[PDB]
């Protein structure tokens, strides 16, 4: 079970599916063995019904799309079109959280309200929106405005790009015609071009995939500030992460999915229905998260990270999980079916998000207190079902410091220098302490063993002073295996590193280091990472593509992670993917996004699944990025 | 050559395609055979990077995608994908007008004006815009503004859906909940609810399927309102079809794509510059149409239709076409390469449609004229190139009547009835001189030879006195089979038909019928049959689900053509397709597409590829229309 995953609480569950004869995802994907290779090349189109039309990577006919749509155009015109489906996801999530503050401001939803009022003001402030002798409800409603302005073109153009990046960033952007005009105009215009018969040349096309990330980018970034408005902005908190945070003498319950517009509520109202769980029988409601949702809610509430992306399956195989409430995004539809045998009451929440055979609660800002009650108590009803049954929770869990957001890294520094709380991390590159910084992002893939590139290649950095960030599933590989303790920063920091944890640490009251990664929060809270790497570059007085900052998306799976790679590309970035994405059929398309896309933006793709090889070549770059700084390396 | 296309003209540029060894789309389509069955039947998906998945249609494993996503939900998400990206391309087609509106009676692009003043007022009056006491340009902003409004969410749902279908329709599709929030976000929505993890519930995917298609219809409805506006709307009109209008002695000068703005423009700049062709040695510029943009030429002034869709290449191959002129949609990418061989100047115009190895001319509406004479000198130069160079024009051509726009229709009525013209029309159905309507739309698609099940059916229908209007190719396919020449009425039309088509003509001066089809413009223009439709529906008092109505896209390729087939069924059409949508894989799916979505919108589609069969199917749905309110069949 070690080749499906790393995760010895999840090897613990595939032997207890096996003997079930529940089937997984590791089953269902050996059973797709072996997968298409025109698919995977990059080299098929179904764009027209004269399809599908395959090209052969190497031989013979057929060699171009009935259409004459060349190997080039075939493989951009689909990465295009999954650019702009991660684009949809992110920025369909925070249009959602859009309309959730308005209702909230217009008296409409008074479960949500402002819990930062700070940040609602220096969003305004950031957005040109006046706030000086303003009500808070009408400061807010003017954001959300501005916040459902930028989905379509107008006078201005998308300022949740523009006014969060540096002005010589988006001077560049513009000048290559990159910048976003509406979130929905890109994605619209994504498809429109993709299809049959439109545009037809290879640079055109990525060029519109980068524009089209840039619009994924603003998507991610609204996300976060209008979550933090909503819901606090994180800061450092303490919980823990794996299958041994489920409780068996609890109803445990999972939020799972992407928008906490739903789950930050369950959150709040399980602790009063903590006496009516106890009446069932229960010691309370164990609120556990999955994926990006339960990411949002360990960064607010430190509620405990139950599993993450290709191992969520696992929870229900323990037999104590009672309820699973889900919103939308990354959620395996196997959920639905795997209820049936392992007792587990799974809730879907959105209308434009349902599962066939699981129960629909048609969740509401208006009622969401009431809609929370009525899931927790079929999660209750449930648990009393179990009365009597065996459960078999794995034991493993490990300790996770997170809540890392931009304001509490800054904060953090600040207890080193108050008025420039930069200046100390930027020292500390400068003398060598940390060598660069990397940001993980993104899912587990069932190709790759779980977990296995992300903690490879942490490894190799963390040994060499890298100062490291996670988010989304990243994130949740890192803390499943130890990486946010700071009892293991003598382990797995070089001397530098632990030096500069250390001495923020210290600082900071904890008598111990920062932990040995940042957890920066959910997917969409890439976009913190932004903030830091902006704020540094403004500090600095030059680009990001000139400082020593790279990503890496370790064993991405989902159409919002390629987005998010390729717009960590198109704002300066090198960017490791760690899985292939259906690109190697053209060797034009691949030299363009690995090589003479730095032309355009500074970024680049680095495409490698081997990652120990990975890590080499991220080295590589941050060391170039420090040669550029006229820095040791 | 008769099995690839049945237009003779078609037949004899492939044998001169062939001598040449010139690579045809027939060829490109031999050379794809056998074509992947898992794509043909829908059982594909590439929505994130653990696929490709595939399921067999029948037999062993695999059964399931890697994520859980059964049959039912594959095929219904990339459905869904097809109809977005449809809705896309329409709507990007509009909203480029609405643009051009704009600018225009903003005094920033003086080639373009309000030339239909009437159009403009009743489009303001169906919106509920103020006319009384505004200036045009007023209340042009007003239109224009309010078409841009209808791509984002706003306290109104989608104005070009609500206002263009009778109350109780809109009744209806509001009660299921598929009226459209906006054109744009629902487009992002489909883009997000089928990325992965997802919506996962065949019946919620399809309903937003066909929410997506009004996003699509309106686009369409749109961009005709805006194209009759700008450039007038269509009256009737007489010119030509196929290869032998192009002239040996001109400058021969194609129009091809979508969008007219650029190719209006075209026509006029033509004209002028006549005496500059004629000193290098042309008698002049003639301009002929390929596709959507040369349906708007033809319907707007009479510009001969050269070729359509599939056969588009074979203009090229007779060696005298001078320029190609091109925006987006449905053009051929293989034409670019064509060009070096048969000396052919093929100009991309639009930023986001580009084809590699073709020029470039960056279109600017502020610059529309000085674009259109750069064009045309190229042209110029071309025709220069190939003296003395022997050509090899089929002299084969048909005589076309069109310009049936819908205000068109009800004016010629109106000679048998001023003050109730659509009375006449009801009169002859109710009488069995009219048995129905059906309306032709959509593409050729090489799987079928060319034409063959857009005559074939077309016929059939004839011949059962049914009123056949046509758009499209599928216009192009029936003009240039004789379908628009009123001297063959007597040979294709039942004796009741001839009566009224000759009742109607002798009324209009014209000592003869109306043509056997009615040619009602463009792909966007099949608008023009919902108005005609929707205002049968309103004299009689009933929803277009009880109406004598059908629609065939008989020969269907396009993504676009895949959004119209959806919204006919979801405005109440039995709605033909002669070519196989991705969606055999899943019987559930089909079950809904071709049954039970009768139950919710009273339209649903006719899958046959046997077009004699097709044809007795749709007659059979006229007569079950015809059976519901009490008319003898
Ligand atoms: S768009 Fe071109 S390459 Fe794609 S399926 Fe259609 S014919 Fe084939
Ligand atoms: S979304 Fe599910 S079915 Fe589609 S490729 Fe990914 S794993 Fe396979
Ligand atoms: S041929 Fe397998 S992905 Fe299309
Ligand atoms: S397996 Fe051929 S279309 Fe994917």
């Amino acid at each position: 079970q070690n080749l499906k995953s790393t995760d010895r609480a999840v090897q613990q569950m595939l032997d207890k599916a096996k003997r079930e004869g529940i089937q997984t995802v590791w089953d269902r994907y050996e059973a797709m063995k072996p997968q298409c290779g025109f698919g995977e090349t990059g080299l098929c189109c179904r764009h027209c019904l004269q399809g599908p039309c395959r090209i052969n990577p190497f031989g013979d006919e057929p060699k171009v799309g009935i259409c004459g749509a060349t190997a080039e155009v075939i493989v951009a015109r689909g990465l295009d079109r999954s650019i702009a489906a991660g684009a949809a996801g992110h920025s369909g999530h925070a249009k959602h959280l859009a309309h959730t503050l308005k209702k909230a401001v217009q008296g409409k939803a008074a479960s949500y309200m402002i819990k930062d009022r700070t940040k609602l003001h220096s969003i305004a402030k950031r957005l040109g929106i006046p706030t000086e002798g303003q009500k808070d409800e009408d400061i807010a409603l003017e954001v959300a405005k501005a916040a459902l302005a930028d989905f379509h073109e107008k006078d201005t153009p998308v300022l949740w790009v523009t006014t969060v990046l540096p002005p010589s960033r988006v001077k560049v952007l513009s000048a290559h015609g990159l910048i976003p005009a509406g979130i929905d105009h890109e994605i619209a215009e994504i498809m429109h071009r993709t299809s049959m018969g439109c545009d037809a040349d290879a640079q055109n096309l990525l060029l519109g995939g980068l524009r089209c990330s840039l619009a994924d980018l603003a998507g991610c970034y609204m996300g976060t500030d209008l979550a933090d408005i909503l819901f606090g902005t994180p800061a450092p908190v303490v919980t823990e992460s794996n299958l041994g945070v489920l409780k068996a003498d609890a109803v445990n319950v999972a939020v799972h999915g992407h928008n906490p517009v739903l789950s930050d509520i369950i959150v709040s109202v399980s602790k009063e229905m903590e006496n009516e769980a106890r009446a069932a029988g229960a010691t309370g409601i164990n609120v556990v998260g999955i994926c990006c949702t339960g990411n949002e809610v360990l960064m607010r509430h430190g509620i405990p990270a139950c599993t993450h992306s290709v191992s969520q399956e696992m929870a229900m195989i323990t037999g104590a999980l009672d309820a699973m409430i889900l919103d939308y995004q990354c959620i395996q539809p196997s959920v639905a079916t795997i209820a049936e045998c392992t007792g587990t009451t799974v809730i879907t929440t959105m209308e434009m998000s349902k599962i066939t055979g699981a129960t629909h609660v048609n969740f509401a800002e208006e009622a969401a207190v009431e809609n929370a009650k009525q899931i927790l108590r079929l999660a209750i009803d449930t648990f009393k079902r179990r009365k009597g049954k065996p459960v078999e929770i794995p034991n493993i869990k490990t300790k996770v410091v997170a809540g890392f957001s931009t304001e509490a890294i800054i904060n953090a520094l600040s207890k080193l220098n108050a008025n420039d709380p930069l200046k100390p991390l930027i020292d500390n590159v400068v003398n060598g302490n940390i060598r660069g910084v990397c940001l993980f992002a993104g899912c587990n893939n069932v190709k790759v063993p779980q977990d296995q590139n992300f903690t490879t290649i942490a490894r190799k950095l963390l040994k060499q002073n890298v100062l490291v960030v996670a988010t989304g599933c990243g994130a949740g590989a890192l803390m499943r295996h130890g990486f946010m303790d700071p009892a293991n920063v003598d382990e797995l920091c070089g001397d530098g590193l632990k030096a500069v944890l250390t001495a923020i640490g210290e600082a900071n009251g904890l008598g111990g280091p920062l932990p040995p990664v940042l957890h920066m929060g959910s997917c969409v809270d890439n976009s913190r990472a932004v903030a830091l790497v902006a704020a540094l570059a403004n500090r600095l007085g030059v680009d990001l593509d000139r400082l020593p900052v790279v990503a890496s998306a370790a064993e991405a799976m989902h159409e919002k992670a390629v987005a998010i790679g390729t717009w960590a590309v198109t704002i300066g970035l090198p960017t490791h993917i760690g899985v292939l994405p259906p690109i190697t059929g053209s060797l034009p398309v691949t030299q363009i996004l690995t090589s003479s896309v730095k032309d355009i933006t500074g970024g680049y793709f680095i495409v490698e699944l081997d990652p120990e090889t990975a890590a080499d070549k991220l080295l590589a770059a941050i060391n170039e990025r420090r040669a550029g700084l006229g820095l040791p390396w």
